């Protein structure tokens, strides 16, 4: 597969209507995935799924700026499972990153790093086995 922690360069940033997909497998027992759309060292667009936040599954959304997070936005729909492929697709709109789990409408999170064409890299990170990620055009 690829190596996790990966790091997928988005040249020249994202723009409304460009589809990032992942795919691979949760590994078992996990305790945490990462997303990360990165605008040098600040964290635009972090999607992290948490297996066990207080016995409880989560997805914590944020961005970081300066090395501070910001205010999480939190989404207890979890359509992840350990063990299980799984498939994240997430589409740049133009107020918003649209995120789809498994062909399944997920959350958005509006854009607070409004400079989308230095969003140049994507970290991807955690308890995957890691098949594939790319980007397309839609
Ligand atoms: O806000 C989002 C932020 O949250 C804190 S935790 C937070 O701490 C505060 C302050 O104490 C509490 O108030 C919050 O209640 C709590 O949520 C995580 O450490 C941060 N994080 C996770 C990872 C990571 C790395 C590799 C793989 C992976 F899957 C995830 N790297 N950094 C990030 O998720
Ligand atoms: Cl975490």
């Amino acid at each position: 597969p690829l190596i996790v922690p990966y790091n997928l360069p988005l040249p020249g940033g994202v723009v409304p209507r460009m589809l990032i997909t992942i795919l691979g497998t949760v590994k078992p027992n996990a305790n945490r995935i990462a997303l990360d759309f990165q605008r040098g060292n600040d964290v635009a667009f972090h999607f992290n799924p948490r297996f066990n936040e207080n016995n409880r599954r989560v997805i914590v959304c944020n961005t970081k700026l300066d090395n501070n997070w910001g205010r999480e936005e939190r989404q207890s729909v979890f359509p992840f499972e350990s063990g299980k492929p799984f498939k994240i697709q997430v589409l740049v709109e133009p107020d918003h990153f649209k995120v789809a789990v498994n062909d399944a409408h997920l959350l958005q999170y509006n854009h607070r790093v409004k400079k989308l064409n230095e969003i140049s890299k994507l970290g991807i990170s955690g308890d995957i086995d890691l098949t594939s990620a790319s980007y397309t055009m839609i």
